[PDB]
């Protein structure tokens, strides 16, 4: 395709986007026009594209590309976006730090979908001068790295917003047993309000970020129960948390003003006479984000924080209702969040379908074109990609319940002491995982550049089917005194499970290294390594029982109880279990 | 030996103690006499033994046995013990639950040393009716088990005291995501003061213990910072912790009175007008224990809570000074504590030397006979046994600093990302571990029934020497670009280290199963498994660097910082690091 009206910047962007767009030998002319967000009109090889914001050029061209692919000659497309800003925020704080190459790829995909803004969630994963422990061995971003990511987004006329923490959720930093860190602490993951060394740290934070072009930052500042209740209380006595939050936020905003920043934060804080007055003054100096995944921006969820497998389906359900509500309430700004809770085990690209869904709702208020446009963004079929969710999609789950994550807890639970066993239907769930493995093995064959993430999932599902088979088989066979069936498992199925887990670690490690810096993979080595050792223990214990070397396997004599009652009121068998250390063992492991 | 004056009970005890005592063909007559704790007098095969308390018969006979072994014919021994009660408390709450056979062996050894009382520290590791999650998958003791242990001690005229928790330090119980448990919580490891369901639980505790003969119990009740600051504060607003502690303790003592129990607790609490008055009333209803390991009982330390290797040497140093001070202040009761912090990795029998030390100080006020008497108790040489400490006994450490535990952190630290590296002297420490391995290999050959614990230590020390060699070798070789030296390590030393770690897990597992119930070993499988997987990663990463498949190993490019500054003021290189999850990785692992 050839163009008239391009800037040199747009020329370079189109060189980068060429592999995605298949515009062919057509002629395109560009107009800037704020009558509508996007307009595409033309026929017989000559098209005019108009956009309101420059970044919207790239979605307009995706719509053109899709329309032509559909075999249209005549094109007449018009879109008025509901939101002035549409952002995607990746988590780089949960062990998985997006590598620069992956950040670039994501920026390109977001450009094509219509996002205006890229955000990174960094608790401690950016360098601060004079704070060598901050992000120590975490793969923290250098200033040069953050600049490179920012500048790459700016090349597509996209904005960049760092999402940091200025009070709480700094657990990876505050663990260091060095005075210059411990003196910054209130309690648990919370910094000490009123400590000048804490305000020194926070100025360091802004000094790092002042090296970027952006002057928009998310400072966190959500409310935590224990704020003011640790070393603060010892220092100062008890104080109204609202009052402390007010003290702290003013200090932070004064630092931010010094570096020219505009601050966004969670609304919580703003849900005694003189503190109410303080509150009303501060609210005017900040933008608020209202979160819900299940002068106000809305934060929606792209579900990739529940283990190894995302929930694009659930994301779609809530996106549809959230979009209605945001429109009703004239919301100007939406941030789609890609959290990574408790180890960052889910692919950074696992939620491309959810991302396209939100783009479509924002621009068209429907999903009528989601497949066609997703094909431009990814080169793949949307329904294929949506099957990435399968390890969570147990047959007959209610579709409106969140967090149900058997992908993770079936994997990590013990074999001899299976804490989640009563939440598993051993035939029904096993057959689902077995079938899912087959479906994903086929998709991976046609997934191209994304095949690697489908391979991980195919292997997980096959691993889960066999793990349930062996685990539930042992419980039955042991209860019924069937040493013959136990010997068979020990001889054939155990070595097969062990090998499958090893192969799964090798595949996951390929996925991780493709997407993330190497830092953080180590926690997963530990978890996989522990699982392997426990599988081996299970085999060994059974062998000793079969051979008569022990008279019973005490693990298998224990009554198993429900793991939690989170979905007891809804009557589910499956559940949500999303902390590895509570899934893997009933013993102490972190505690003293 | 033949006896006059024995009860049938004493007859049975002497049958059990026969393998330890080598009295030969002598004649012994027994007298009860409170003029002194113990008296042994006689010659030419005829001896008279007098004791004040019945249990002291067994130490008296140990002293006789030792005196005869020394080739004495004429014996004239007299001892006046400084303390009316001398107790040993084993930890059964840190993952390692002493099995019944080991409890019996320990009781026999304590009898011979002169202890009056055996205690078990059980946070959640005893069954409570109607609380199925309490001790769930922990190897909690049944009532029948606690009875069997109590009765075995009573057979030697020894008392039994359960040491439980009635407010805090219930972390393994409160983690269960079930309403009937979560409703019992204040915050972290702390039960909810003022919740009637909490008082129901505590009555369950006493109901279990009321099945024993003993009516002496330790209820814990130490002070915790966050008492009253979690769900309590939400329910009730802020309260003076002293006042809450006072409210709670009265309730507990009222329950205890109902079941006939006398309660001991930590003194902390007793370090507004009307609360001071409450305090003074409650103090009269309880016995207090004053702790220091570094109407008042003293709790001394037998150091076995710092990893895989004890510190009998440090225990001796503090025992000597603590004994002086307890005598000066007319203390009537001493409890030697065998804590198991953070996984119970140290042998339950690792501290027999410390135990004999305290017995000797209590009965003789010196250690002049420690070897001779220890030979009766264990069948082994005291100085041999003291070398069990070697993995902690780095040359030139100051002998008065506690917790220095390179046995644990050299083992668990990463290879690619060694967080404790600056606290290691790679030649000096490695040579110490190498030599220690040799010394312990020789001792194990002559250790008899205890050989297994020396084998564990010999293997640990050899493992540590090689792990330092490889780890520091990689840091040097990588910094100096020496891919040849890296290839050598990958080819020879890595497989050797991996095998040594596997063999060490197999040996530790034999030690564990000898001493403990199977529950808890699983956390150690996880830790060992993770270490194995990280060793494999290290090899793999180096291989890819050597072969040119990657251009750098980013892990090895990081500046290493000190791990902590705990002993910075004293100028040490070694340190104390005693939480596995902070040693093994800088990444998040328990956090969300
Ligand atoms: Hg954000
Ligand atoms: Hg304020
Ligand atoms: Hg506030
Ligand atoms: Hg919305
Ligand atoms: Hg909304
Ligand atoms: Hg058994
Ligand atoms: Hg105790
Ligand atoms: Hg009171
Ligand atoms: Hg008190
Ligand atoms: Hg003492
Ligand atoms: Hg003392
Ligand atoms: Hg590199």
């Amino acid at each position: 395709a050839t163009f008239l009206g391009l800037s040199s910047k747009q020329e370079k962007a189109l060189v980068r986007l060429d592999k995605y767009l298949n515009l062919g030998e057509i002629a395109v002319s560009l107009v800037t026009d704020s009558a509508t967000s996007i307009k595409v009109e033309g026929r017989q090889g000559y098209y005019q594209v108009s956009y309101k914001q420059p970044h919207q050029l790239y979605r307009a061209l995706a719509l053109l590309s899709a329309a032509l692919r559909s075999g249209q000659d005549e094109v007449q497309i018009e879109e008025e976006a509901a939101y002035e800003d549409l952002a995607y925020m990746a988590d780089c704080s949960r062990n998985a730090v997006l590598n620069l190459s992956s950040a670039k790829k994501m920026i390109e995909v977001l450009a094509l979908m219509g996002y205006s803004t890229f955000e990174l969630y960094m608790e401690d994963t950016y360098e601060i001068e004079n704070q060598p422990y901050f992000g120590y061995f975490r793969g923290r971003y250098t200033v040069a790295e953050l600049q490179e990511i920012e500048d790459y987004a700016a090349d597509f006329d996209m904005s960049f917003v760092p999402c940091i923490q200025t009070l709480a959720h700094l657990s990876a930093f505050v663990k260091w047993g060095i005075k210059e860190v411990q003196e910054l602490r209130d309690v648990e993951d919370i910094l000490l309000i009123g400590e000048e060394k804490v305000y020194d740290l926070i100025e360091g934070m802004f000094q790092t970020m002042a090296h970027l072009h952006t002057r928009k930052i998310n400072i966190g500042m959500d409310e935590a129960h224990l704020v003011g209740l640790g070393r603060y209380l010892i220092k100062h006595g008890f104080q109204n948390r609202s009052l402390l939050m007010c003290q702290h936020l003013e200090r932070v905003l004064d630092i931010a003003d010094k570096y020219g920043f505009n601050c966004q934060m969670w609304s919580d804080m703003f849900f005694p006479e003189e503190t109410r007055v303080y509150l009303d003054r501060l609210k005017e100096r900040v933008t608020l984000v209202y979160w819900d995944y299940y002068d106000i921006a809305f934060a929606g969820g792209a579900w990739k924080w529940i283990g190894f497998t995302p929930h694009n389906h659930f994301s779609r359900l809530v996106a549809i209702e959230a979009n209605k509500a945001c429109r009703k309430n004239q919301v100007k700004e939406v941030i789609v969040t890609g959290w990574g809770d408790n180890g960052g085990e889910t692919s950074q690209f696992s939620v491309l379908p959810a991302l396209q869904i939100w783009a479509e709702l924002a621009y068209r208020n429907d999903l009528k074109k989601v497949s066609e446009h997703f094909l431009v963004s990814t080169g793949l079929d949307f329904d294929d990609f949506m099957k990435i969710d399968l390890a969570n999609l147990l047959p007959d789950l209610p579709d409106n319940l969140s967090g149900i994550n058997p992908n993770r807890y079936v994997l990590y639970q013990d074999v001899l002491c299976p804490l989640l066993e009563q939440h598993i239907r051993p035939e029904k769930d096993k057959q689902h995982f077995a079938s899912s493995a087959q479906q994903l093995g086929e998709i991976s064959k046609r997934a191209g550049e994304y095949a690697y993430i489908f391979e991980t999932q195919a292997q997980l599902n096959a691993l889960l089917a066999l793990k349930i088979s062996i685990t539930s088989g042992i419980q039955k066979a042991y209860r019924n005194g069937d040493k013959e069936h136990l010997s068979a498992l020990a001889e054939k199925d155990f070595p097969q499970l062990y090998q499958m887990v090893e192969d799964f670690s090798d595949q996951f490690s390929r996925q991780w290294q493709q997407e993330n810096k190497i830092f953080g993979l180590d926690t997963i080595d530990i978890r996989f390594g522990g699982l392997l050792k426990r599988i081996k223990r299970a085999q060994e214990r059974l062998e000793q029982f079969i051979s008569g070397q022990i008279d019973c396997v005490e693990e298998l004599e224990q009554e198993i109880l429900p793991f939690n009652d989170f979905y007891k009121d809804q009557g589910l068998t499956a559940t949500t279990a999303n902390q590895w250390h509570l899934i893997a063992t009933a013993s102490t492991i972190y505690t003293t």
